[PDB]
């Protein structure tokens, strides 16, 4: 019964866009990561201390700020964003930002440790380094079942981009002006990506592919949500800001 559209060439020219932005905007190799605020790990085998030394959140929210201006840029080159007010284009990177650094980071989770191992062990990133940022259980774990949830997807880097680029033209985000242009973006992107996975996605009885990649936009609204009520006590701790990035500021607070 299925019906196999071909991709159509606007849509192959889609795909060609995205993946040029995306290796346009996110090094493989983590070579500027020695260009942050040094990581610090001293022994906390203790809340109280991590808020005490914050050790991790230099680094970490360095990492986060350098993350956010390339997915700045990565939205720029998604066919349409450009179409949109400005103040709809902020409204959309601000309120997607640590949803597609939660996406994009998935290039570097690897399974062997369940870390994200960008290094070279001083970039290598584990459970205990965000809890050295000051942030809880409650986000990092969901934060881990979401990143394997996702590599056992196995995408294309072809679905990864396009994922990426849906999640940020989301036409139901608080602020948003002009929904109706925003969908129609959205939409053009969801058709080429439903397209391409009955196409170029073996076997396939996956048209449960879809269906999983859009189910992980959901979850990302939870992670959102913990992430944004732990920044909020985060910010409480005294000279907090000073470890933090002007643009993490404004993007969080
Ligand atoms: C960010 C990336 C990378 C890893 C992302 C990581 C690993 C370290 C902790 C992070 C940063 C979370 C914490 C909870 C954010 C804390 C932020 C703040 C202190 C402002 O509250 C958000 C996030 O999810 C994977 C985490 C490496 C590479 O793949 C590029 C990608 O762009």
């Amino acid at each position: 019964d299925s019906l196999r559209p071909k991709l159509s060439e606007e849509q192959q020219r889609i795909i060609a866009i995205l993946l040029d932005a995306h290796h346009k905007t996110y090094d493989p190799t983590y070579s500027d990561f020695c260009q942050f605020r040094p990581p610090v790990r001293v022994n906390d085998g203790s809340v109280t201390l991590e808020l005490s030394q914050l050790s991790m959140l230099p680094h970490l929210a360095d990492l986060v700020s350098y993350s956010i201006q390339k997915v700045i840029g990565f939205a720029k080159m998604i066919p349409g964003f450009r179409d949109l007010t400005s103040e709809d284009q902020i409204v959309l990177l601000k309120s997607s930002a640590i949803e597609v650094i939660m996406l994009r980071s998935n290039e570097s989770f690897t399974m062997d440790d369940m870390s994200w191992t960008c290094g070279n062990q001083d970039y290598k990133y584990r459970v205990s380094d965000v809890t050295k940022a000051g942030h809880s259980l409650e986000l990092i774990e969901p934060l881990i079942k979401f990143q394997v949830g996702l590599k056992k997807l196995n995408l294309h880097e072809e679905e990864h981009v396009l994922l990426m680029a849906i999640c940020i033209v989301s036409p139901d985000r608080p602020g948003v002006q002009d929904a109706a242009l925003i969908e129609a973006i959205q939409d053009r992107l969801s058709n080429t990506l439903q397209t391409y996975i009955r196409c170029r996605h073996p076997p396939p009885g996956s048209h449960l592919l879809y269906a999983k990649m859009i189910q992980k936009l959901a979850d990302l609204r939870s992670l959102n949500e913990e992430h944004s009520k732990q920044y909020r006590c985060l910010s409480f701790q005294p000279e907090c800001s000073m470890k933090l990035t002007p643009l993490v500021l404004e993007v969080f607070g």
